[PDB]
RNA sequence: AAAUUGAAGAGUUUGAUCAUGGCUCAGAUUGAACGCUGGCGGCAGGCCUAACACAUGCAAGUCGAACGGUAACAGGAAGCAG
């Protein structure tokens, strides 16, 4: 029902004729947890008015994700310019097994048993990124079906 | 029947950013040592260095059913003296 978390909220300065200008900015990932998951990145002079633009953002721009029994549908790598990213499905009890910004996105989205690793840069924005593109690229075995013109019986 | 149920990151370069890239930390372990402190038990472990030098005691004897035998001991026998 609308979950939503703030991962990383990084102050960030420009400068001018008179000194430094230091404004907020704030990542965060909302998710309905059946699939949906969307990131957020909201820029503001103060930290909450920050978060809001970026829960705003989040909330719009969501995006579907195939989820199986409430985990992964296949071993999925994503990459998201220096982030890239490792997700791998597991037993039922296994727990999100995931680094931060990994562990809010796929918990928001509503996997409840990954194996993660990120790999790469760790920059939360861009390792964020990787993972919801590795999320909305698996396909599920329907969508396999579709593709190739069989049943799921025959693909298995 | 069961015996691979398994994978986390963080700080630190910049006025700020992303990347590269090192350093540092969070874990587990030990034949450990040192500092402070210290009640009991169970089970393990205990010269990693000088394969340096070694006082003293012990760590390989046994068999008389292989053999001459009796140093003893322990006993009887024969000779005896009270
Ligand atoms: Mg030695």
């Amino acid at each position: 029902e609308l979950q939503e978390k703030l991962i990383a909220v990084n102050r960030v300065s420009k400068t001018v004729k008179g000194g430094r200008i230091f404004s907020f900015t704030a990542l965060t990932v909302v998710g309905d947890g059946n699939g949906r998951v969307g990131f957020g990145y909201g820029k503001a002079r103060e930290v909450p008015a920050a978060i809001q633009k970026a829960m705003e953002k989040a909330r719009r721009n969501m995006i579907n994700v195939a989820l199986n029994n409430g985990t992964l549908q296949h071993p999925v790598k994503g990459v998201h310019t220096g982030s890239r990213v490792f997700m791998q499905p597991a037993s039922e009890g296994t727990g999100i097994i995931a680094g931060g910004a990994m562990r809010a996105v796929l918990e928001v989205a509503g996997v409840h048993n990954v194996l993660a690793k990120a790999y790469g840069s760790t920059n939360p924005i861009n390792v964020v990124r990787a993972t919801i593109d590795g999320l909305e690229n698996m396909n599920s075995p329907a969508m396999v079906a579709a593709k190739r013109g069989k049943s799921v019986e025959e693909i298995l």
